[PDB]
């Protein structure tokens, strides 16, 4: 048991790395998507008030 | 048992690396994904406010 947790600390440090990627790029998707939906928005607007 | 004891400390104590890793892994993850979400959020506030 103490081979396989000298092995385990090494899988827990990859899937550290594994559920960040998984995490941010989720939540850099989701942002992105408004950021980009509400700057259309606003330079339409800009010409609507024009 | 004595003999044992001698083995499973060390066990133990590499156990709490792998829980310090798995645990701090985790929370990092979670912080990360929101703290790139907000950046993005109010880089994205600073121009639609513009």
């Amino acid at each position: 048991q103490s081979e396989a947790e000298k092995a385990r600390k090494e899988l827990l440090e990859l899937e550290a790395l594994s559920m960040a990627v998984e995490s941010t790029g989720t939540a850099k998707a989701e942002a992105e998507s408004r950021a980009e939906a509400a700057r259309i928005e606003g330079e339409g607007s800009v010409l609507q008030a024009k």
